[PDB]
């Protein structure tokens, strides 16, 4: 019933305190010493935060939910009682096909063994592994505290124990798992990111809006509709159902989408048309960065709790 | 310094409301006497219960705004001292301009001639009308009380100062105008909603992800950052700038946008698939559907309040 943390970086400490809420023991792995003192560290005091602006997930106290966080130093020893083994190291690939080739040859045939991974393909991830029924992308996305989505990625030979076992899993600490059925380069998440980004970087390259004026569109218009309905039930809302909707705006919908242009190259002109517009609104600089980000993720821990409340 | 409103229905009413906040006199003209009933007494009905929930716009009173709102039987006087004039009547191209025609030939040269067009193109709307440089499509988002986003889109004759005091008058209202700099198909909400719409529907067709499952990776993933912050500046955050972004992940979308499929034709097994999840989610009858609407409104409105506190 205890959870292992592979690498206790940045989403291997937001993993933590995900799964202590739960009230699971957790134990935190990392080859550099001083990673492992820092998240211990670093989760105490994200811990303390949360307490103290009733931000807590779960019903246990902070304090309950430290205790449940310590180190391994022996990856055999550190897999031992778990049931649910997260990878969190660096997106590379090399180095993940290694952590799971040494896993691979210490755990028994009830753990899942699940990696972080923003991209990698479980085919290129697990294939040739003893326990690869067991294996599985767990993939949440930042900051994993705030944001529920768990993209939950198989490998063809992942079994459906093993997904039904980590599906039940993540809903258990609060997150919302979703089960994509077949691999895909950039998941679903992504795909819908790039879709957007794609139309919106031509709207900008042809004159049609600036590029801060385009934001809004989407954090003062559609967005908005976004962060409770997704983009088909707004449909269904939109007209009298889905059928409805697609009677009355099909056609309006394929002439407006034959119109689109071409991929983009993402470079020249337009990145720095693009990106001077976006240094005018943040400089691009860390301090500038950074309290941006702080200033995000305030508004979506808010939200989590607005959305968690409706 | 008034403000008339052509046609009190749905979108007419929030209209109505808005201009109100901002302590403007408004003026509701229908060629259904009904309508005009039925504004004013949903208008005296939604005004109470924002009151009541505390999600009034503006420092004055519902009482006080209610006195601002009044109905006009005759056009001619109903432009008196006006220096904005809304339509709001049904999305149909030959009605928009018999009403333009009609405003054309008793407007003086300061009021701005605006439609609440959804998707009705100005070159179509306003071409031939001696006061074509006054007009412009100030397109809201329902529910527009919210939803701050309008879509300002100009004739190719519209002035500048027509665009500039729109802005301005949106902005007094406390809505989040947008220049989109050349009408096109769709201006920009619904060209970037179309967008996600696009992938989505193949992500279901080829069984990547179920409807439910699609929606979930929007409202509980990406789209809780759009609530709050656009596509571009998405980016620009997710890295150490735009610059950065690009030059991390250019490659990855332009491989995963490569691998888009064709155009959908939205009907077919697909969308009798989609149509029955969400059915199963909301029933495609009035109640149910009102129902979520219902909820959704009370979402938007919630994150509204929280977007201007942040
Ligand atoms: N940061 C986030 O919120 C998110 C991260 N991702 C993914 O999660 C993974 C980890 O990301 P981050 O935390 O951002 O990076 P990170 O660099 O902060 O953390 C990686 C951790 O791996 C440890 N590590 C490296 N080699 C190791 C080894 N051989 N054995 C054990 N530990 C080892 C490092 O010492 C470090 O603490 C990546 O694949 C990333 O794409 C997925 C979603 C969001
Ligand atoms: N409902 C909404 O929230 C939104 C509406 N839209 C657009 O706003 C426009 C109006 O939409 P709705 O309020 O939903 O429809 P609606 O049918 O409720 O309202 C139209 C009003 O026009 C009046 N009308 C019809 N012919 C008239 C005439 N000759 N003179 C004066 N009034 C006349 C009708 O009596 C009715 O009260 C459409 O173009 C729509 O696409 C844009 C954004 C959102």
């Amino acid at each position: 019933g205890d959870v292992l943390i592979v690498g206790s970086g940045l989403v291997g400490r937001s993993w933590a305190m995900l799964f202590a809420s739960g009230g699971f023991r957790v134990k935190l792995y990392d080859i550099e010493p001083r990673q492992i003192t820092g998240a211990l560290e670093n989760i105490r005091k994200e811990m303390k935060s949360l307490q103290q602006s009733g931000s807590l997930k779960g019903s246990l106290s902070a304090e309950e939910q430290l205790s449940l966080i310590s180190s391994c130093t022996n990856l055999a020893e550190a897999v031992e009682g778990v049931v649910h083994i997260q990878e969190c190291v660096p997106e590379n690939l090399d180095l993940k096909r290694k952590i799971f080739a040494q896993l691979d040859s210490i755990v028994d045939d009830r753990v899942v063994l699940s990696s972080s991974s923003s991209c990698l393909l479980p085919s290129k991830l697990f294939t040739g592994l003893a326990h690869v029924k067991q294996c599985i992308v767990a993939h949440p996305v930042n900051p994993p505290y705030y944001i529920p989505l768990v993209e939950l990625v198989p490998h063809p030979e992942t079994s459906p124990a093993t997904v039904d076992r980590t599906h039940a899993l993540m809903r258990k600490i609060g997150q919302s798992p979703v089960r994509v059925l077949k691999e895909i380069d950039g998941f679903v998440l992504n795909r819908l990111q790039y879709a957007i980004i794609s139309e919106a970087w031509r709207l900008v390259e042809e004159g049609i809006v600036s590029p801060s004026d385009l934001d809004l569109v989407m954090s003062d218009g559609l967005g908005m509709r976004y962060a409770f309905i997704g983009p088909l039930e707004t449909m269904h809302l939109n007209a009298e159902g889905m059928l409805s909707y697609c009677d009355r705006y099909s056609e309006g919908m394929k002439r407006v989408l034959k119109s689109f242009g071409s991929i983009p190259e993402f470079s020249g002109a337009t990145v720095e048309k693009v990106n001077q517009a976006m240094c005018k609104k943040v400089p691009a600089d860390p301090e500038h960065l950074a309290a941006r980000r702080e200033w995000r993720d305030e508004c979506l821990k808010r939200l989590a709790k607005l959305k968690r409340q409706m």
